[PDB]
């Protein structure tokens, strides 16, 4: 039978990566670049919560505050993004939500690594400081072609590590990679983020389902159906809880820890959905896939999707197993030409 | 004015509530109180954001604590408040959502205003990081007996001041008194609340509506037949827009800055509602109205409502004039009799 | 008292100042003085320990700003102060040692109190991390012409409060008024000094000496009498020790904290001493005769000085009581005719 | 001729760390070391500045804060490097300045390093805020023996990495290994520590001398004619200035920036110095070493010693090559038997 010795043990996302970077057997490189990518993390949940805001405000007179309009939180998290990875000489292409073209990193710093990011996601709402985060996928990059916008156009089956940092009423990164899926808590009072729970597995059942009711107008039969059993079910029993924040990486993070089901399908406006897929569909597929649940455009999985473009969208369901697939049947259901 | 071209100051909150004392040439034993529930906020905004958290993990090693359960953020939040606050000698009877009692205050700390707060708002919420807050109303004393718990049930009209910090991407504190109501951004970095939005005043109307649809089966006609008109409008005109955090400071919060409705009425397990009337309702329709909202129970404002209990519950419809008026009109269409 | 066991409750220095105010029947106006340096102490306190330093350092991108000169710590520290202090509207006149000029405030902003100080003290040796501080000195307004430069010249004995900030392993604000000197310790993590220590008082004789012993070639007789009998005492009792940071708020905080003599007599190159009157020496010796402790020049006390020239130096001996005394006594056998 | 495209960097400790450690083809266990070490000295910075101390003096009540008594600097910063270095499973024995017997990593944990550390050098003086810092030395264990105090006793010159953390008026890491020594800022919002200095080389001859002159009584004729010949230059040029704290961080760390000569030589009270051999001569030793100074006894190399007890003291004089070279020769005048 199992037995145990004595240990006490804090484990920090640095060391995490390491030992995961050893056990692996990589060069390196990679490490290089999850470390860049959790510094660039730590800068942004300083600028998101405000630090240096009085400066702004003519505390020194404003004599030299370069901020005011020409430091706007949206881009500074492109720049700490795009700088801080060329920096780590791990990447080759880089695709933001920010950039129309796909960045493709000098010969000097070229790396293997594709990164398709969304710097600050929700970020339309932080006027009133909706939680906000930053989400990224990594690939590896195949072709031995001259690195171009094609090396990023991969399924998102191809991911090697992909995660997202939510900056809500504190800062927590999500790691999800091969092994699994991590969660780190920051600490900002020493800038170290630990380790907070290991192996993260989605509930296979949830009481709440999240999505903006206001398009119910819009809905196609399928989801119109799963709502209405959600509020009114028909055994009977307890009705799902309903939230929806209106930024991703709120909603799925809460998803991933209570349970349930996200969905923004796809609607006449936005007939292919509204989130992008390389860097906000997939990375989350690939989070909830890690942790055991299911991420469907509703006809398909979403991490099975080839892009033809990096801005493409794709509508999305995610959350717990046995919800999704309640949904997915109802889409089978009503399923036609 | 003599000549002032584009000029604008820094305006810290303890220089503000110092000014303000001034012009009322008050003894100064409010500021006092508003002076430590700034402090308070602060120290709370810190154990929020988990500075030092490292600590609890092991990083120094547990010697030999009782435990992960050591520091409970609604119970260290309960603590900060009431000790500050006792500590101001401004106050003489405390109500806390924590506390089953009012909190009378020892002579020698007895001041002359009741404070009825909710340290820490949707906390259950915080495990998923969702933004959270803390609620605060004060009462003038107006008795000659012994404080007591009766010196904290007076309707919200009586309030001399109201507010809430909202503890979300950023730390924010909403102040609210008899001139307007005034928004203050915590510089982390310094530990200053910065004056950055002056006299606020809600939307007339908005184009978004918040409430927990999961209670759709229990709602009211009125509730329903409104909700149904912002998803399918009868005039043919753009749906409202959906969102709903289930965290009050956060759902209120954007309300204020955004415009439209929240609403929080009875149902089906809660026929009195379930946010509460003291610490919840009446600091929210106190700022509400201040901002140039409404605040209504759906038959009743929530301002002049007599409290009989310290723990009394109350619904609450609170947003842009119009929008509140628009569903009263529709709870008098389905009128009682 | 009534019954008081062990208790002792937390004293910021915003609620112990606003007291102070009402127990002085104040119009507050010097309350927002004091909120207002303390603002200013902490957002240079933040200045110096480097946050946000990697910006600088190119982390979001050096996008196009000139070069590594953009914020010089005593510059920015200069301007915080000043503009903080403008903001009070309580100063006409402000004395600092970075401008050739007395600031004569814009009458909109003008209120009674002229303050004299030393932003950032110490900081040429800033580049080996040696803690610096701030020093600061305010004179009521005695006079019915316009305020100048005149205002500024009153001796040292005709201050209302003076105090220091040190920027060393911990931020410490030491404040002296007429009652007492109290000492502050900075908790970063809330943005608030904590009273940590009050009436304090300099030990009567100390065991520890300090002056830059590089200019023993040029120092009187005294001085060097006084240096040789506590290397070498002559009554075979123990030595003092010696230590000098090079770097006074450090300096002179040591010999509060426990004692001794600090020295900066005049020599070869700096007849008149090098350390300045009104922003560096006078409040030291307002300092340490309110903690009990004395400040000559060797042949005057400095507080009674009458300033001739805002800048004027003056040389300093400031510590315990006795071993001032001993050097005075020196000072006197070796008198001149 | 040299020419160049076009680089942007950020270089962060981490980075550098793991560059270096790729360079050199190490396994990473190293890696893992200085990572961990890194965490300490971030932990050890937020507790030395203090952030929480208001929890202390009851900001909450103080109904959970065992901090009081039981919760000193010292031992904390004792506490925090064991365990975080016990965490990095790379290290075999630990010899601290806090523990009198050598610890012995758990079989567990075990890795192939050695590593001599005192927590918080110059404590002793924080109580009036006196720069501190952290001081580590790092071996690699070559007995292929059990883990002894043994593998402690190496002479300094089989040094692999050693370094210093000052926590002064900002946090600074000094890093030196065998390439050389670098220097590293702490960004305090960010919690990332950003190379400042790339390759550090110390002044061939400064101009200032560090000593504790109270010991004159009992310093031997060779320092005594040192001293006076940098007070009194026979040349008739400048004298040499003069600064010492007493913390040996820092005054170690103003020698290698300024130059100059630092000196705790041996007189009889300690008459083989007060400062110890394996965790503060040696690692200022080696770093000054790396830098271009020199570190003697005054009649042999500080690294060159071997150790027969950790806890070993040994006299030191370190600085500038050119000056520790002018006292060296004064040595050898007066050397004999
Ligand atoms: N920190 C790490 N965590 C998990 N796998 C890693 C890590 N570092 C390297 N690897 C694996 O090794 C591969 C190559 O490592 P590298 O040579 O550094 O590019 C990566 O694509 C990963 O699949
Ligand atoms: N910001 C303020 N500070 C102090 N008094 C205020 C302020 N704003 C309004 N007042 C009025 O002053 C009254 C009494 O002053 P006090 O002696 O400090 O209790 C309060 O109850 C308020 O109605
Ligand atoms: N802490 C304090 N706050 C305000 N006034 C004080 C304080 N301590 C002493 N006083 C006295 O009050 C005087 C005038 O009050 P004021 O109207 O605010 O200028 C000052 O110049 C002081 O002599
Ligand atoms: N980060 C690093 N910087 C410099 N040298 C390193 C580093 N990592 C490993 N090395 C060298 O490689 C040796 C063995 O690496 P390791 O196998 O990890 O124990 C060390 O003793 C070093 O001399
Ligand atoms: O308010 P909507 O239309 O439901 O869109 C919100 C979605 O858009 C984003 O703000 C950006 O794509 C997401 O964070 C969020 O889920
Ligand atoms: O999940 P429910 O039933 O909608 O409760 C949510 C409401 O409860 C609260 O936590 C207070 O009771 C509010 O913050 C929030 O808006
Ligand atoms: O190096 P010196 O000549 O002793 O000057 C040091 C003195 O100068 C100052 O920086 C002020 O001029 C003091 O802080 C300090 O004690
Ligand atoms: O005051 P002294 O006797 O000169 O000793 C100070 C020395 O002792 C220490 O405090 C500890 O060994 C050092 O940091 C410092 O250089």
């Amino acid at each position: 039978t199992d037995q145990a010795a004595f240990d006490t043990n804090i484990v920090t996302l640095t060391r995490f990566v390491m030992e995961q970077g050893r056990k692996a057997r990589g060069t390196g490189e990679m490490t290089q670049l999850l470390n860049s990518l959790c510094t660039a993390v730590k800068a942004i949940s300083t600028a998101v919560r405000k630090a240096g805001i009085a400066h702004l405000y003519g505390i020194a007179g404003s004599t030299n505050v370069t901020g005011d309009q020409v430091k706007k939180l949206d881009v500074l998290s492109n720049d700490l993004v795009i700088n801080v990875l060329k920096s780590s000489f791990a990447t080759c292409v880089l695709v933001t939500e920010e950039d129309k073209n796909a960045i493709i990193v000098e010969p000097e710093k070229r790396g293997k690594y594709v990164v398709c990011f969304d710097p600050l996601d929700g970020s339309s709402n932080i006027d009133c400081l909706v939680s906000i985060g930053t989400i990224f996928g990594i690939y590896r990059k195949n072709s031995t072609d001259e690195p171009s916008e094609k090396d990023a156009l991969q399924p998102g089956r191809n991911l090697v590590a992909a995660g997202y940092a939510l900056y809500g009423s504190a800062t927590m990164l999500v790691l999800a990679m091969v092994n699994g899926v991590n969660c780190f808590m920051l600490d900002p009072a020493i800038g170290e983020f630990i380790l907070v729970d290991r192996n993260v597995k989605i509930k296979k059942k949830g009481s709440i389902y999240s999505i903006n009711e206001g398009y119910a107008k819009e809905f196609d039969p399928a989801i119109t159906e799963y709502i209405q059993r959600k509020k009114f079910p028909p055994d009977n029993s307890a009705p799902y809880g309903a939230a929806y924040v209106g930024s991703m990486v709120a909603d799925v993070h809460r998803t991933l820890v209570y349970g349930g089901i996200f969905m923004y399908p796809a609607n006449k406006k936005s007939p292919k959905g509204k989130l992008r897929l390389l860097y906000e569909c997939n990375p989350m597929a690939y989070v909830m896939e890690k942790a055991g649940g299911l991420a469907t455009t509703g006809k398909e999985a979403v991490l099975d999707i080839v892009p033809t473009d990096i801005h493409q969208r794709a509508p999305i369901i995610l959350g717990s197993p046995e919800d999704v697939t309640e949904l997915l049947e109802i889409y089978q259901k009503h399923a036609a030409k």
